[PDB]
DNA sequence: CGGGTTTTTGTTAAGGGCTGTATCACTGTG
DNA sequence: CACAGTGATGCAAATCAAGTGTGAAGCCAGACAAAAACC
DNA sequence: CACAGTGATACAGCCCTTAACAAAAACCCG
DNA sequence: GGTTTTTGTCTGGCTTCACACTTGATTTGCATCACTGTG
């Protein structure tokens, strides 16, 4: 420090000098202004960068929300994260981040049963405290070995508590719809809010040892994401929020887990009646919560669109999936829907189908057991779930590329020729097209279709690949006809918005299912005469109508539910504790913090 | 800016003109040392040393090895770490994280093929390039329709480059160790380094969609982990590293990895050959490294350990 | 070498690129960047 | 009200170097 | 006796906020005065 | 039309050097 | 021995940081708990 003063002591004088002839007389920022032209020179502006936040104030230290923001949706863990600020923090001297015990602390806000709220008219058969969070999912089941005996495990929370912390969370996008819809901001309205419920179960997943019930090794999943708000002004309501990505896996919010086979009936009944119990008894009710200064009020409708069709067969009273009675919105035979294949209309309901129990256990006619199924339309079991017929389009989507898939190992053979066949000519079949498929268009076999076996089999090139196989000609035309048209007729019920981006498709959408229909009925006649499946019946007869009632198809597929299934397994193996008694709460509460829309905001904040 | 450079459009000038006569033209040093004389007589103390921190990289920065070690220890993948670094540059204004393409940078310091390294006696059938990377496990093995059909992916390291990059990651570790026993610090003798081979196939690995050979859904890994390295002292030999925890994930380090089959002879063979032909090679011979600043010798002795029955059983000899 | 699978089997999905012929050479890096002491010390910041 | 003076800020082009983003065939829950 | 996680919980330990009057240190002045590595 | 990754590579963008010129804002005083 | 560099000091006077006490009041660190996962 004191052997340099002779190497600078010629030039400092003039330093001085000149800054007092010009710049007044400080030299700090005279020799900083000099430092920071040779560092932008020599392009070193990162260390540019770090001595203007010396000099100016420190911008040491992250928000605990960023923090948690971080943390959350680089899908790290607590260890990980906890070693990271360890390291971080013993090499850099300041403290960046931010301990894991302040991250808890800051994630109480998101969680639901933190926010006060209340309802209008007191709702029915739950209580009205306000400091509710993970409850156990039995609901005080009895567990004694004197009872029916239990073995699941499941944790869950209230919905009107899950909604209301989903609103707050959602609070600042509803604002900033509010300013963009060109509306005022203190409007305190009767906002109405649209949610989708999807369940799906799950399997392959691997129980734990430890204390505990028989558990299974099937998982069910309930969960419910936001779709649309609306808010009345005049005598129209405005739109003031709307899903970007309907199906992603970041606007699925968990509601209801449990480890319980889906065609358990008893067990799925013990679980899942609180949640039905919440939302008949939420949904003639308003719900007052306060929203930044103003308080406001909101509506609830409920569209029920994210259930498979077994799923669908087993809540709704129905019979399984091979019945005669195929389709879950009319009341049409398979051999019925196979001569007609055109038109139909949407007829079943929830409360049709409870009447249509009470009708077949009263027996209020005097008939037989086949008397009683033709006059009940199918209907052998009371319903317990409110959904709306709707059609999932993920399993339209694979059912109709697995029976084009057998559609093509029959026609790689001339079946309509040849109307007897073995064993092993299918075989050879089977063998030859998975052969050529691969050769192609790079596809291997598999034994469980996917979607993307779904999208990349609906292509022109597939039928180009498998019709050269095929001898004849006629066969070549046919099936290329028939793939373009369901290439055309497909984006319909796969976009988010099929009223605006294919008008043309929607408006020919029933030319081209009719010249589908008759085609199949002509020239596949091998096929399709007297059974054809029940999700061709679909996209013949109802779509259109569905996208009538609704506004989309797709939008309320299971894309986000599945998504959420293959986030469940990462989580259990990464994310929660690896106990018997524990693990389903920590998944259920770090799934609701990664949906959560607060921490989602905070990872695109580069973009402002 | 523009006014900044128009009002002092001069100093820069005799700044600039002293530079050469004092110490050369290294304007940057001459005006951080400016700099730092001025905040002395401003006294600010805990600044000064901030800004030396700065310059030295201590106090902020995070030098990309620290980074480095952050996203492969913590295990981020680089959209993750791209994503995590985007956000906390936007938030905290500073450039706390570096970013991937220094990291890619820094990286190559560890892999394997980038130290110059001398074989004596020279390698039997194995080249002197120290350039050698990432090579096809194959070995250019034929892959024409008049042949034998080959259906593997294989993607491989040469022992001798792998183990040069093995011991240099250790450096520190084996100065340290050679510290620790009282012995020199450039003492260049023959270092006894045994290896451990541990070879074991695998099951239930999907294979994906896309361009390649009809490949199996199975793969075999090969790894090799260093256990103990010892040089000779006096008249005994003398111990310097022992792995603390040999069956951990932290020192089983990969050297080939192929996606075939191990009930499969004839692939496992045509894949494997290579690696037992210099590891034959690498058995009667020494390596010159320049280990910190003093060339110092290895010799190497090799333990297939790692092996499950069926394998040893498939591999040397007896019926499965 | 069984924790080594583990690895293989977790890096082949979170960390390696999905192709068939250049995602093998992908593995062998990240895992050799993993087994590196020279990474792995500056974990251990505490002293 | 407007020249006149002083200062700010940008512009022109051939190069160097750091940072950011699009593109490629694929995954995975189904 | 594999070993690195997996997260919530809880208690020991580190840091600090409040008050003013001290000590201790760094540095400014411009100038004079000894060690030390190459000829 | 599922949508968020997966990592390597290449190209675009932006900011420094030279030095003289050009569009523009703030007081002064006839 | 010359020459240049490298440190040393001088006293009055200025700013700048640490501390002297004490009583709570937080905030940070690290072990516990029964478990997974690759075989
Ligand atoms: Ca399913
Ligand atoms: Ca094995
Ligand atoms: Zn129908």
């Amino acid at each position: 420090r004191r052997a340099q003063k002779h190497r600078l002591r010629e030039l400092k004088i003039q330093v001085k000098e000149f800054a007092d002839k010009e710049e007044g007389g400080d030299v700090k920022a005279v020799c900083l202004t000099l430092f920071l032209l040779a560092l932008r020179a020599r392009n070193e502006h990162r260390q540019a960068d770090e001595l203007e936040a010396i000099m100016q104030g420190r911008g040491s230290g992250l928000q605990p929300a960023v923090c948690l923001a971080i943390r959350v949706n680089t899908f790290l863990s607590c260890s990980q994260y906890h070693k990271m600020y360890r390291t971080v923090k013993a090499i850099t001297g300041r403290q960046i981040f931010q301990p894991l015990h302040a991250l808890r602390n800051a994630e109480k806000v998101l969680l639901p049963g933190y926010h006060p709220f209340e309802w209008q008219p007191p709702l029915k058969n739950v209580s009205s405290r306000t400091d509710v969070g993970i409850i156990d999912g039995l609901s005080g089941l009895a567990s004694s070995v004197d009872e029916y005996p239990v073995d699941t495990i499941a944790k869950r929370f209230r919905y009107d508590s899950a909604l209301v912390s989903a609103l707050m969370d959602m609070e600042e996008d509803i604002l900033e719809g509010m300013r963009s819809q060109d509306l005022d901001d203190y409007l305190n309205g009767p906002f109405t809010v649209v949610v989708k419920e999807s369940c799906d179960g799950m399997g392959d997943v691997s129980e734990k040892h430890g204390s505990g019930p028989a558990v299974p090794e099937k998982a069910v999943r309930f969960s419910f994401t936001v779709m649309r708000i609306t808010i009345e002004h005049g005598s129209q309501n405005v739109k003031v929020f709307e899903e970007p990505k309907p199906n992603s896996e970041l606007c699925c919010k968990p509601l209801c887990l449990m480890l319980a086979d889906e065609s358990d009936h008893e067990t799925l009944t013990a679980i899942l009646s609180p949640l039905i119990a919440e939302r008949e008894a939420m949904k003639s009710s308003e719900l007052t919560l306060e929203m930044g200064g103003i308080p406001r009020t909101f509506k609830f409708i409920f569209r029920g669109t994210g259930y498979d069709e077994k799923l669908v067969r087993e809540v709704e009273g129905l019979e399984a999936s091979g019945s005669v009675y195929i389709c879950t919105l009319c009341d049409t035979t398979r051999l019925e829907a196979s001569q007609n294949l055109v038109f139909h209309s949407i007829t079943r309901s929830h409360a049709e189908n409870l009447q249509r129990y009470e009708v077949w256990r009263s027996n209020p006619y005097h008939e037989s057991v086949e008397e009683l199924r033709d006059r009940v339309k199918g209907v052998s079991a009371k319903p317990f779930i409110e959904t709306v017929p709707s059609i999932d389009a993920l399993h339209c989507d694979i059912g109709n590329a697995a029976e084009f898939y057998k559609i093509f190992q029959l026609e790689i053979g001339e079946v309509y020729k040849h109307p007897n066949a073995s064993k092993e000519e299918r075989k050879r079949w089977q063998a030859t097209l998975d052969k050529h498929l691969r050769k192609r268009m790079n596809l291997k076999p598999i034994m469980r279709m996917n979607g993307n076996f779904a999208r990349k089999l609906m292509t022109q090139e597939t039928v180009d690949a498998v019709c050269e196989l095929i001898p004849s000609e006629e066969r070549h035309e046919a099936l290329r006809e028939l793939m373009d048209l369901y290439l055309k007729m497909k984006p319909v019920w796969r976009s988010s918005c099929p009223a605006k981006e294919c008008p043309e498709s929607l408006c020919q959408y029933s030319f081209n299912s009719q010249r589908f229909a008759e085609l199949l009925s002509t020239k596949f006649k091998y096929r399709y005469e007297g059974k054809i499946t029940n999700y061709f019946h679909k996209t013949l007869a109802h779509v259109p109508e569905i996208i009538e009632r609704d506004g989309s198809i797709g939008a309320w597929a299971s894309e986000g539910n599945e998504s959420g299934n293959k986030l469940f397994r990462r989580f259990r193996k990464m994310n929660a504790r690896q106990s018997k008694c524990y693990e389903m709460e920590d998944v259920l509460k770090h799934h609701w913090l990664y949906t959560s829309k607060y921490l989602q905001k905070f990872m695109n904040a580069h973009n402002a």
